[PDB]
């Protein structure tokens, strides 16, 4: 066997990203101009894929070395796996989306919505079904490897590798993995996050020096919304996975207790055991349910409402998920003892409580996302109709908007934390973000649908290809970007999950040989009364605002950059010849390791300066003043795109464009992109990634640090 | 001898005010230099009129509340710090709304522009002279009378009042004091600071004599009173944290030997612990009475910045000096200092203070750098106005956002050094040398706005071009030193906090705990899910109360412009009806979620709420300053071809009226988020600690 075959599931999810890929492949598109932009933005995506990949691999081997020198070879190596693992996912999903466009819009001609609807979620699909696959292929290859042929399931006492830095073996394996994942993620992002809006900027920029610029965006879409919260997703999922796995690993060393001078661990072997391995068996169950809610929606009958399509295939891999799940939890946890100390509060059953609570926190979080951003409610509605009263306005009301909006998705975590934590401790928090991620290959399914549409769309438009086909087009990316609003916003809840687990994991890793006396609650401790802790927590918040507008001033530099490669362009062709990419996706590179150094040196050097707890107050500074700076960019940015979309649609008499109120709404927007599309979603990372690092070098500098 | 001496010291601060006022009475004002005076003294008087009874009508309930829950001695510490700082406002306010027009009648009258400055600093010092005096007066009358008189500091433990709440006497008293000038500061800044910044839009929103009056009036209800009275929140409010964290010491370093209980730190030591701090306090004011006068009976300058700066470094450089002969010899031979956390024995917290005092000069420095034209990031951003609008919005959003960190760094070095002097001792000592010389850091302030008043009242005259010279130029650096201040108060304001944050958790042992280790019962631990809940509570609590004071502002400001003191009445009005619900948030936060699920929470609620206002407050200061001094740097002519019209100076505009509520009403409104959250928060934790829900 029964394990096995939850072991192959994901070798099954690939394969179907595999046949997804080959039946959309098969698929047609119609004319030579549907085909040339296609080729344009296609080859346009490899060209940037090239140059970032060959970044992500300088990188990477520098890390793994580190690692293998300081940590222990397996660590490097399961560092890479993932490295491999994220950055392969992209990739894949990528390639996909830049050919399935073509085939959208032609299946919205050659076929007549519904089945374009069904080719565009194909699509979709390959980048969800390969971030379940290969993220999970992963962590079961460390599980087989190093967790149980090479014994460090079996082991999982407090090892002292060759420098005298010590930490739990399993533990740091998978710390590792996700330090790989984290890293992609962080490249995606800053790196990605960078090109796609310095590009947005670009294009909209003309004062005359279509077919411009229009190709650099439209591959960002897909970079962003395709690979970019692919990758971030990723790393959440694996994040809050890995965190599960490192809180159970360490609980071996602390429930120790000395009795007649024994060594007495009060919860055993085979329950840290059970408690390793059930995360990934959890994790793969949602990855089965997640697959026949794909499947479904695909197979299924057609619709005319492709809302309702998208959602079948979400709330069916999340019942199906929540259902099995609480049998895998009886039945897997049945008999282990100790779960009392562990802090399970109702035996056995107790974390599925916590998973639960997690999925529906994470369903809120998207409905709120939704509640800020779209007109058709309130916040949106009264953004957009202050417009008739200026530019400050519009920007004044779309800041106070997106400050307001951080409340009710913050009280939703609030409740999930104090729930999960209820029902099964720490423990159950890192759950909780696993089963708010438990379905996230059906989660990143429809986050990549939302690009292949706007792709899909606007080749439309290039073409000009009629009005009744653009008619479907247009409806297609109306949904994605409705969509795409609850995806940024459920993968910033669970970015934010995900970190807190990983804070959790940072302070479990600390427990020393020299600590297996003491009580849990003496080991188990941030004394937040602490100068130093209170001094880490205001230095991280600073450096994330930090991190936040050098990225916006990145993304304006780049812009510009690009502005005069088409200024060079146009300067050099309307004097002879009527009237890229690579430059600003380098430009975007370059600008990167400021951000990634914040990132990742972060910890590092605090930590070697001043020690883990003013590391510890770092995390949560970052923790704290990320997951609010996340929440009010996505929301302000998503409310003055669609406000600007409330006019358009008509939904002010008299005004729908080129009016003083229509080019204010542009303005919003503008200020706005970069806030939503670069900001936010790169916090979602240094969030993550901060904390990842720090578990790690936490071996070191708990001792190691200068005052 | 010494004692009295230095009590009597916030008697001759308030003469010092009398005599400034009368100095300046008596100078002389035209008749549109005397009606335009009128129309804005006569409109703050109307402003004040009402925003006093609304605080007569909350501070009643707030004390009944004190004296049954807590004790009448606390109720009334409470009235007394109310009545102290309201006292205050109302004084600098009635000099700000004289003195403007006999400075611009300076500027001809005298005919030159060192004796206006003379004049405008002499008016100024009316608001900063009466906020140490007061502020000081009455903690000096806590101490003497609750404190020396019915011997709170001579008794001096765990005190349990009639319904079993238990909590140190005096730690008890003084955070009731302490909320007293909260309350005024919040009611000053959320309450006026909609209103200041209502008027500026209403009036930037009809171009073409608007009831603009209004605007000048809050030109001094935001930055003579409200500046001045958060401010003196913050200054109280180190004090007040270094008498609980002393008072808590008493029963913290206990140990149970065999059955007796030994007070490890001893009564001598904590009584000079309490009262240090108001001593240390009394010195600086002296010192900035000396920083003062000095500025003023001077011989006069061309340059008004060297002259106001002369009273701030002569203020702190005589502050630093004095302060180490009061430390060394005060507590010279005192027993038990090491276990206190005085890694120096006796002098310790004073190298604490004097940390505090260099970190708010830097933070005021930062302030400058982020803010002026002059520097590379206002200049930039300013330039930035060719490429459009939207490029100015998104460039100062990103100036502000890094501007946090160098600031930010200043107090992380700053917290660290206090703490390894003299421990969380030292941390809030720190917060007092940051704000030691607050009388002279006042007086700086409520200049801005009487020199504004001044130049305007100049503008409206038409009274010549030679005398609007010297009142540009008064404003000129009105506006430089505005900056400074704002930056400087924001930057007291955490360390007031962080410091009351330490006296939250201090104000929390229990007869109970009075066996167990220090470090059992100092401790707020963050891996606990209710600390991790409580904190992300408060960072989202803080980012709703800043949006919905963006969005009060652009309510108030359209309800004037739907159309002098009824004018002044009617925003004045509706400011204090859009207040309550930021006032229950500040207030009642605690309140609820304390009751809701206890002490550990709340701990968490209160770091949040630090940590996010911190940097937002930092934030939106920075960045309106920039887009203001931005749209000035092309209006002074900067870019070339481009001023006071033009595409690039319209998108200047734009970017300063998006500022204005961010630097005027939310930072500063943040600033005292921080603070009474804290406040309340240690004086109900006295029954949350054990009487909560969940
Ligand atoms: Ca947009
Ligand atoms: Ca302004
Ligand atoms: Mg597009
Ligand atoms: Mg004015």
């Amino acid at each position: 066997y029964v394990a096995a075959l939850f072991f192959l599931i994901p070798l099954v999810a690939l394969g179907f990203a595999a046949a997804n890929f080959a039946a959309v492949v098969r698929k047609p598109e119609g004319t030579e101009r549907m085909k040339e932009i296609s080729s344009y933005i296609r080859s346009g995506a490899d060209s940037f894929l090239a140059h970032e990949t060959k970044a992500i691999f300088k990188v990477a081997i520098v890390i793994a070395i580190l690692l293998m020198i300081f940590t222990t070879w397996q660590t490097g190596v399961a560092f890479l796996l993932g490295a491999v693992m994220s950055a392969s996912a992209g990739i894949v999903g990528m390639k996909m989306a830049t050919r399935a466009n073509v085939r959208v819009a032609e299946a919205a001609r050659t076929t007549k919505i519904g089945p374009a609807l069904k080719v565009a979620y194909q699509g979709g699909s390959v980048m969800g079904l390969s971030v379940g696959g290969f993220a999970l292929l992963g962590l079961v290859l460390v599980y087989l490897i190093f967790g149980k042929w090479m014994g460090q399931v079996d082991n999982l006492n407090i090892y002292t590798n060759w420098l005298g830095i010590n930490f739990v073996p399993f533990a740091m394996t998978v710390s590792g993995y996700a330090l790989g994942c984290s890293i992609i993620a962080m490249f995606d992002r800053v790196g990605g996050g960078v090109y796609t809006k310095a590009a947005d900027m670009a294009a909209d920029l003309v004062g005359k020096t279509r077919n411009p610029a229009t190709i650099a965006d439209n591959v960002g879409d897909n970079v962003g919304d395709v690979a970019g919260l692919g990758a971030d997703l990723l790393e959440s999922f694996v994040g809050a996975i890995v965190s599960s796995i490192i809180l159970a690993s360490y609980m071996f060393p602390i429930y120790v207790q000395k009795i007649g001078e024994n060594l007495v661990h009060q919860v055993p072997k085979e329950t840290i055991q059970a408690l390793i391995s059930y995360p990934i068996f959890f994790a793969l169950v949602g990855l089965g349910c997640s697959m026949l809610g794909i499947l479904y929606v695909i197979v299924k009958k057609p619709s005319d409402n492709p809302q309702r399509e998208l959602n079948i295939s979400l709330w069916t891999s999340a019942l199906l998920t929540v259902v099995l799940t609480a049998f895998l939890t009886y039945f897997y946890l049945k008999d282990l003892q100790g779960l009392d100390v562990l802090g399970f509060r109702f035996g056995a059953i107790s974390p599925w409580f916590s998973a639960i609570i997690g999925i529906f926190s994470g369903i809120l979080i998207g409905f709120w996302a939704e509640y800020y951003t779209s007109y058709r409610y309130k916040p949106t509605q009264f953004l957009g109709k202050s417009s008739i009263e200026g530019t400050g306005m519009v920007i004044s009301n779309g800041l106070s908007l997106g400050m307001k909006s951080v409340f009710p998705p913050t009280l939703t975590l609030v409740l999930g934390i104090l729930f999960a934590d209820y029902f099964a401790g720490l423990y159950g928090v890192a759950i909780a973000a696993l089963g708010m991620l438990s379905f996230v290959a059906t989660s990143v399914s429809v986050d990549s649908y939302g690009p292949i549409a706007d792709n899909a769309g606007g080749i439309s438009e290039m073409c000009e290809l009629d009005p009744e086909v653009r008619k479907i087009t247009d409806h297609l990316d109306a949904v994605g970007n409705t969509t795409a609003a609850i995806g940024k916003g459920f993968a910033i809840g669970s970015a934010i999950f995900a970190a807190l687990s990983l804070f959790a994991s940072y302070m479990f890793s600390q427990i020393s040989p020299s600590d297996i006396g003491k009580p849990p609650s003496l080991v188990l401790l941030l004394n937040m009364l602490d100068a130093r802790v209170i001094a880490g927590a205001l230095l991280g918040a600073a450096i994330t605002y930090y991190f936040s507008g050098y990225l916006i001033s990145a993304v304006t530099k780049a812009a510009m950059k690009m502005v005069d490669e088409i200024r060079r362009q146009a300067r050099e062709i309307p004097g002879l010849l009527e009237g890229c990419i690579e430059i600003t996706s380098d430009n975007a590179l370059k600008q990167m390791g400021y951000p990634a150094f914040i990132a990742i040196l972060t910890p590092l050097v605090t930590g070697f300066l001043l020690g883990a707890e003013f590391v510890g107050g770092v995390l949560i500074g970052t923790v704290l003043s990320g997951a609010m700076l996340a929440i009010l960019t996505a929301n302000s940015g998503g409310a003055w795109d669609n406000a600007k979309k409330y006019l358009e649609a008509g939904n002010l008499e008299g005004y729908g464009k080129g009016s003083e109120p229509h080019k204010a709404l542009v303005i919003g927007d503008t200020v706005g992109d970069p806030l939503k599309d670069t900001v936010g979603p790169s916090l979602d990372i240094l969030i993550k990634i901060m904390s990842v690092v720090s578990v790690i070098a936490v071996s070191i500098f708990k001792h190691v640090h200068l005052f």
